[PDB]
């Protein structure tokens, strides 16, 4: 059977099931699926344009664009122009943000320590390392 | 920076990446992905639930069931009556679908061979492995 162990559909399954049993926690702290996202790939990082935020939250960039007007009236997030080239524009968490998501953020790790812990330290750095090349080859 | 080692994060960047280069081809080929992700988990398969199709193909049940309305129109799924259960509907490919989508995959098997190339069959086997493991104790 074909899809039994073609990459692209054991990945796309690994990911709905694991994400989808943290979203309901996010949700439960009043988080949508994409502000979690947006959130967490923020959290501890400096400014990052908009393509970027796009690409490592996996969503449209317009779909992130609209989110960002609503996260940024709310106070949580922040766009700043690019100190170069103003087709950019760069987008950071703020401290009300952060605060906002910290515990998800410690649920998220309990959560993560759970998915990997069957499998052992060696297989899951092994998983880990495996996909971030493959991020980095084909982003 | 909490989302570079986040697994679900790397999963959902890693599933979309290889998926979209694939999806490219599958439209150049007159599909779109949802009609690819069914044609090709059920080809080779005995009859599955609708509930099944939906988990293996990562798509919402009424989402699936409508399309299966127009699969099954143009002749290339047939749905079937559990033979025990009623609540229950099983779906398959039928020859027509079959023949429609064998070419296209074997270009996904050329896509999965070059994107799994740069990290060697023990890599790749372990890859593999891992993620069909997590798939059937999240599942
Ligand atoms: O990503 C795919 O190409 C795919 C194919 C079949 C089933 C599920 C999937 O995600
Ligand atoms: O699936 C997640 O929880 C996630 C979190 C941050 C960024 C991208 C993601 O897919």
């Amino acid at each position: 059977r074909f899809v039994d162990d073609y990459l692209p559909a054991l990945l796309a399954q690994a990911s709905q099931l694991i994400s989808s049993e943290f979203h309901e926690v996010a949700r439960q702290h009043g988080f949508s699926v994409s502000e979690w996202r947006v959130m967490a790939s923020l959290a501890g990082s400096e400014p990052i344009s908009i393509g970027q935020l796009a690409q490592v939250t996996v969503t449209k960039q317009p779909t992130v664009t609209r989110l960002l007007d609503r996260m940024e009236a709310r106070g949580q997030v922040e766009r700043l122009p690019h100190e170069s080239d103003r087709r950019i524009t760069l987008v950071r968490i703020t401290r009300k943000g952060l605060k906002a998501v910290e515990h998800l953020m410690e649920l998220a790790r309990e959560h993560e320590r759970r998915v990997l812990e069957p499998f052992g330290l060696r297989r899951a750095e092994e998983l880990k390392q495996t996909l971030r090349q493959m991020i980095d080859l084909h982003v």
